[PDB]
């Protein structure tokens, strides 16, 4: 609509529920009164990919591949339930996989931090930045139920020609149950590390690397000796350098030490395990609503940013009960400031690069003013304890915000 | 030696470096002095596994189907580093996946709590206790590595030998990774889900399953349909008397949850989430030392005790090095006492029950009077803080626990 500078080529990719409500009024009010985008958008709203058979979620893909550029909104992920909800053709597989699985690299999670929003872990002093290999495992395995008694293997043929390679999972003598498969491959593996010493060196910041090698010793095996190997030839005299260091830990022993430790380090994590402690990180220093997520390509020019949480469906069933939200708008601000950047470092556009961070300065500067959403509040005195003075709902704070920015670019103009 | 109360029959399973250490301090100490037990002995040591072909291992199992009750010491399992260090013929593979393969059954893991010692995680005023699914998955998987271009499938067979239907894994076409296959069983799952809806029931408290079924459709929608199913015909009714309920959620929601919860709840989890999970609640509460771990099989009837943690291997260096160490021994000694208050249990023994838990407050007693390790006295001061005059080192302690029980099944006498 009414835009001023110039912001260049954007990959926009709508979501769903409350998420996607909340993505309108940023674009409406926080972006497109001050930027002039050439925009890119593809609706990856659950009705759209029904529709298009999910061939929208693969041409957003391959059009970040080309303008180099993506922010995305939360999307949801169906399974038999959602199938009956929307009436869906099929039981659609999450975009994000999608995404990740054509594009590659790795998702950096962190949260953001705000001086007077207290943590439920007493000590994280500095903060936690989490690498999770974006490829592979659970995210692209094949699983099915097993109706009965019979038996389930796994083979291999080589392209070299030699014999097939043949392995018993299991002789199910007397009932059913389930079986999967799963994979991955080492240049992809290669580039985790590659990504995961270099942050940590960009940082000045230790890196830890957690895996379950004692029990998947072949699978799990080949994470830790690529890493060891790429460390021990390319990197580990330049993390003595700056004095850090790289360490190997069993995932039971890293999330306990993560748990009492200061914070202050990199944490190389595989796809699940990166999937399910950013949540628990997130949650940690205060709020789903408040970390960024990117995903770094390894080109090193392409790049996603999005959201880590969900559509937050819990908030929108009392949103269509006509009760009253207070949905943290943050994580999803931070996605277009994250993206809108690395488009300006791209472009060397000294005016969008001011932008993108006039706004996330206007963000925390609100909060920590004393303006934030029920989550945050609850923060700060207990959840037990908070009353309605203490926030602003969903769209109050949108308000706020839009106010705050607005006069931040007028006083930086005047 | 000296020995009073008749115990009856029990399997012990010695294990390895400073776990082995604090093993033996405990039965010399704490349990031969006042009870005679029928131990049917087997030693897990790495070193006699090896020199068994890991035969003990089996053996160990197969002796707590028919004595039903068993008190393991936390075990190595050995990767490549091991192999070379211990000179091994083969990486065996973890004994706890082969003793729990053979029981079956659900592992409950709960933090041993003491009024003095502050948590990590401020909300948690509660007791949170997880049921580990104990069988199958990543703990009794196929996994290889794959040495360059070729595919790779998992096939299903009937038991008649009629069909035959292949899935595809992947194709590689450009190098070499890995790949994997892994399953379960209904009946299994069916145990599994019954034992977690029994112990909602027996302490009043809701119950939540989580798994990743937008993600794994078939492998996990098979746990979640199965858990629904048992619930909405045997236990619904029940749960609504007591006005506790049951939900399902993803991984992601559900660690978050826990980490902003008071506790109270029961936490149904797969076996790598339970895991990986209850290290990283122990911390929290405030030391992996502080936790039990108990396998309750199917039967209702056979129970193998043991500590949740592993041998200690970074105190063990220093323990080697002739240095000075301060490790807690407590998870191991509950490993010994709900493993002989089992076996009251089964037998009515009115004595041993009394022993069992006389030495549980004894722990307790002693540390909340001001006398414990190191982990637990940087609970209270901060860990930059504590000086060597705040705890005791691992013998100190036993000795300092040995006394104190001394006294109090004087004064249970006299
Ligand atoms: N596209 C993605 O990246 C992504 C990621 C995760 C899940 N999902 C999808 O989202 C749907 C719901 O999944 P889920 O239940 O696990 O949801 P979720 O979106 O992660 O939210 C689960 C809970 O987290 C809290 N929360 C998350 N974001 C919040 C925010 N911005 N402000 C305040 N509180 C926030 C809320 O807790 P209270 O209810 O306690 O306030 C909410 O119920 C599913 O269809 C799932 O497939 C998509
Ligand atoms: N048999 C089992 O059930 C079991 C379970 C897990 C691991 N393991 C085995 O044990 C070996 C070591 O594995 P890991 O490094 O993951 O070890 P671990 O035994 O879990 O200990 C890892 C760290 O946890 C803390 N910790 C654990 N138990 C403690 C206690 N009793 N008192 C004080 N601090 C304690 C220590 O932290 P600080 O160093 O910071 O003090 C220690 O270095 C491996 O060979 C593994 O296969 C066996
Ligand atoms: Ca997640
Ligand atoms: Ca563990």
């Amino acid at each position: 609509m009414s835009k001023k500078i110039s912001g260049g080529s954007v990959v926009e990719m709508q979501g769903d529920e409350m998420t996607r409500i909340i993505w309108e009024l940023i674009k409406e009010k926080l972006i497109f009164p001050y930027v002039e985008l050439d925009l890119h958008s593809y609706d990856l709203g659950i009705e759209n990919r029904d529709a298009t058979n999910d061939q929208v979620t693969k041409d957003a893909a391959e059009a970040i591949k080309k303008h180099n550029v993506g922010v995305k909104c939360a999307t949801i992920t169906p399974d038999e339930k959602r199938v009956e909800e929307f009436k869906l053709k099929q039981m659609w597989k999450s975009p994000n996989g999608t995404i990740r699985n054509i594009l590659g690299g790795t998702v950096f999670r962190e949260a953001i931090i705000c001086k007077n929003i207290p943590r439920l872990v007493s000590g994280w002093v500095k903060p936690i930045i989490i690498g999770r290999h974006a490829y592979g495992d659970q995210y692209r395995a094949t699983d099915f139920v097993v109706p009965g008694p019979g038996k389930v293997e796994i083979t291999y043929t080589p392209s070299d020609g030699t014999q097939k390679v043949t392995y018993l999972v299991h002789n199910f003598e007397e009932g059913g149950g389930v079986a999967m498969g799963m994979y991955n491959q080492d240049k992809s593996i290669e580039d985790f590390a590659h990504s995961s010493f270099q942050m940590a060196l960009s940082k000045g910041w230790p890196l830890y690397l957690s895996t379950k090698n004692t029990i998947l010793k072949k699978y799990d095996g080949r994470f830790k000796d690529i890493f060891q190997e790429i460390y021990d030839k390319q990197y580990k005299s330049q993390f003595e350098a700056q004095k850090i260091w790289y360490e190997h830990r069993l995932i039971d022993d890293m999330v306990a030490q993560a748990m009492k430790s200061e914070g202050g380090f990199i944490w190389a994590c595989k796809n699940y395990d990166g999937d399910v402690q950013s949540d628990s990180v997130a949650q940690g220093y205060g709020s789903l609503g408040m970390m960024t997520s990117v995903l770094v390509c390894p080109d090193g020019k392409t790049v996603e940013a999005e959201a880590a949480h969900g559509t937050v469906t819990r908030h929108y069933r009392m949103y269509q009960k006509g009760q009253e939200t207070s949905t943290n708008p943050i994580a999803s601000i931070f996605a277009w400031t994250r993206g809108l950047a690395h488009r300006a470092k791209l472009d060397n556009n000294k005016e969008l690069a001011f932008f993108a961070n006039a706004l996330e300065e206007v963000s925390i500067e609100t909060i920590e003013a004393g303006f934030m959403t029920k989550d945050l509040a609850a923060c700060i005195k207990g959840l037990p304890n908070v009353q309605r003075s203490d926030y602003l709902n969903t769209f109050e704070f949108m308000d706020k915000l839009g106010e705050n920015l607005k006069i931040k670019l007028a006083q930086a103009k005047l």
